[PDB]
């Protein structure tokens, strides 16, 4: 403690995660309120590197007005030295609430779905493909779910999973069609209170039965009855048969009561 960014002043609170040459401080301002503070030093960064952090501040300041599911960005500093950029602060990321919950409420599975569509839908609308969705890219707020970063830049952990890795992703070794995947794979999981794929763990196998179309995957019938659907439609291994995100958003699950 503590930081100073364009004139305002806050003191750190924790540190909720780490990059990367990041840091994620949890962070108070002057009046008491909380913050999220990312913090990058750029002493140690290549060209590629600075320009996917330059690259990542620009599409979230541009996307804020476009969708209130992505992260709000309330102001930046960035030198030769330095990124700081004040973001909201989030009460629970996804990964640790759905740790914590023994069954999720139908009602509220529903509603974290609309969220993640609309924000994902809005990268895509402008040309981003996240690539790399996992709960750990969403985050709990005001009721909402939340997506905070776009895959842009290098990701982060708390203070190295492939559950949700799409099939065409190590078949190639550029389609919105693979987030699909990995939406529906959390979905998933706040379906059948696991990923379709946790029952392995040997990484050389389980990316190898994500890809492969003998191996079955289990939709245990379900209560609703269009959420079993959007599943099935979801996780098909072939990109160009598996739905789309304005299909998704049109969907009974969504629409429907
Ligand atoms: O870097 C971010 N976005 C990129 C620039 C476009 C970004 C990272 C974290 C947050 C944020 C805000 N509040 C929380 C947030 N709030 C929960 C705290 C609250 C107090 O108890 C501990 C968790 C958690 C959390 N979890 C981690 C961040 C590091 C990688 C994996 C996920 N992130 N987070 C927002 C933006």
């Amino acid at each position: 403690e503590c930081i100073s960014v364009k004139g305002r002043i806050y003191s750190i609170l924790k540190q909720i995660g780490s990059g990367g040459s990041s840091k994620v401080f949890q962070v108070l301002n002057e009046k008491k309120q909380i913050y999220a503070i990312k913090y990058v030093n750029l002493e140690e960064a290549d060209n590629q590197t600075l320009d996917s952090y330059r690259n990542e501040i620009a599409y979230l300041n541009k996307l804020q007005q476009h969708s209130d599911k992505i992260i709000r960005l309330y102001d930046y500093e960035i030198t030769d030295q330095y990124i700081y950029m004040v973001m909201e602060c989030g009460n629970i990321d996804l990964n640790s609430w759905l740790k914590k919950k023994k069954s999720i409420d139908p009602w509220e599975r529903k509603s974290y779905w609309k969220n993640m569509l609309e924000a994902v839908h809005t990268i895509h609308q402008h040309g981003i493909v996240h690539s790399d969705l996992k709960p750990a890219n969403f985050l709990i707020v005001d009721g909402m779910l939340k997506l905070i970063d776009f895959g842009i830049a290098n990701q982060m952990q708390p203070d190295g999973t492939v559950n949700y890795m799409p099939p065409e992703a190590i078949k190639d070794m550029i389609s919105p069609k693979s987030d699909v995947w990995s939406l529906g794979c959390i979905l998933y999981y706040m379906t059948y209170g696991k990923t379709p794929f946790q029952q392995i763990i040997n990484q050389i196998s389980k990316l190898h039965a994500i890809i492969d179309p003998n191996h079955e995957i289990e939709f245990p019938d379900i209560p609703e009855k269009d959420l079993q659907d959007v599943l099935k439609c979801c996780l098909k291994r072939d990109p160009k048969q598996r739905i789309s995100i304005p299909e998704l958003l049109a969907h009974p699950y969504v629409q429907i009561q």
